[PDB]
């Protein structure tokens, strides 16, 4: 499998630009931010409201706990190349503490609010707006070779009086290689594509439109996670129990991927439930037919079938959206 779109973007661009473990890091003053307050706890991050010192503008501070600085160096490199990007986290600096040399990266803040607090506030064409949003910074990296593979509400930062969105936490981010063989682990759970579920490993940007697609459906339909597998096995089965196994059955054949024989029984045999399911009377000001339509393309087992990010954006579900920032690049 090789991706249909943006297949060949790293071999236009030097070696330098891919090459991370190649990177130098120039690092800033540790000295210039100072942690005002903590934000949030990942796995292997921590992250602060910061503030600069000399400009007083507020900065988001991570510090990241010690992984590979093959690793560091990857989400350095990618967030350097994506700089500028629509959407986008934008990384001012990277410092990191004199005596135990524990890096930090400063980014520009976002006043989020937590999406179980914010999700619930959003109308139809509030969630329309921030999709439309979210496909902008998922086009953009996949245009500059690289895949998020870790879409989900969490990594999603809105400011919603300013309807300012930016996609977040780049560190399981890769570079796009067609032929490549990834890691199957990346993503969080509830939100890997069937490719990772099945070990098909020479996957693509598509894996970011399964993991939106399942976003999406956790917010027109109320249900989040919407597959809520209790691990990596039943994850697939609760996909399965939506999808139906005959789409699996056609997709593992397509690209010759023989089922782990565990597996194989933990899925069983399944018939398709339609989307229209889902719908009830807390939900249903969120579901339209064109909504149903969207998600309906991107949940597709077969990653070279679901809408990429730029197709997306041309979806009628977006059309109001659209046509009015059409207006204001007019305009500019
Ligand atoms: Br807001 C915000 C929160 C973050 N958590 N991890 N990285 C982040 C960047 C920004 Br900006």
């Amino acid at each position: 499998s090789k991706a249909r779109v943006y297949t060949d973007v790293n071999v236009l661009r030097p070696k330098e630009y891919w090459d991370y473990e190649a990177l130098t890091v120039q690092w800033g003053e540790q000295d210039n931010y100072e942690v005002v307050r903590k934000v949030g706890r990942g796995k292997y991050s921590e992250v602060f409201e910061g503030i600069n010192v000399n400009n007083n503008e507020k900065c988001i501070i991570k510090i990241l706990k010690p992984v590979k600085k093959k690793k560091i160096k990857r989400e350095i490199k990618i967030l350097q190349n994506l700089y500028g990007g629509p959407n986008i986290v934008k990384l001012l600096d990277i410092v990191r503490d004199q005596h135990s040399k524990t890096p930090s990266l400063i980014f520009e803040y976002v006043n989020n609010t937590d999406f179980k607090v914010l999700y619930p506030t959003l109308t139809d064409y509030d969630i329309r707006y921030y999709i439309y949003e979210l496909l902008k910074a998922l086009d953009y990296c996949h245009s500059q070779g690289i895949m998020h593979r870790d879409v989900k509400p969490h990594n999603v930062m809105i400011d919603h009086e300013l309807r300012k969105l930016r996609l977040i936490d780049w560190g399981l981010a890769e570079f796009y290689h067609p032929g490549k063989e990834y890691n199957v682990r990346v993503a969080s759970r509830y939100f890997k594509g069937p490719e990772l579920l099945v070990d098909l490993q020479d996957y693509d940007y598509s894996l970011d439109m399964w993991s939106l697609g399942c976003m999406f459906a956790g917010m027109i339909f109320r249900k989040e996670p919407f597959f809520y597998g209790h691990d990596n096995h039943d994850q697939l089965v609760k996909i399965a129990k939506v999808l139906g196994t005959d789409g699996l059955n056609v997709y593992l054949n397509k690209y010759r991927i023989e089922l782990d024989p565990q597996l194989e029984a933990l899925v069983g045999r399944h018939s398709r439930k339609p989307w229209t399911k889902f719908i009830n009377a807390d939900n249903q000001h969120l579901v339209s037919h064109e909504a149903i339509d969207f998600l309906d393309k991107l949940l597709r087992y077969d990653h070279q079938d679901r809408l990429t990010a730029r197709e997306a954006m041309t979806h009628p579900y977006f059309q109001q959206v659209r046509a009015a920032e059409n207006s204001t690049t007019r305009a500019l």
